[PDB]
């Protein structure tokens, strides 16, 4: 899990890549719904 994750509402998909990696294991995400949603992992 990423600790540096509060609300990255389109702070940058490439920015959320790291959090998403640290969250799911897969650094593939996009900011939608006002959140960086991961494509699953």
């Amino acid at each position: 899990w990423c600790s540096t994750c509060l609300d990255l509402a389109c702070t940058g998909s490439k920015d959320c890549y790291a959090p998403c990696r640290k969250q799911t294991g897969c650094p593939n995400a996009k900011c939608i719904n006002k959140s960086c949603k991961c494509y699953g992992c």
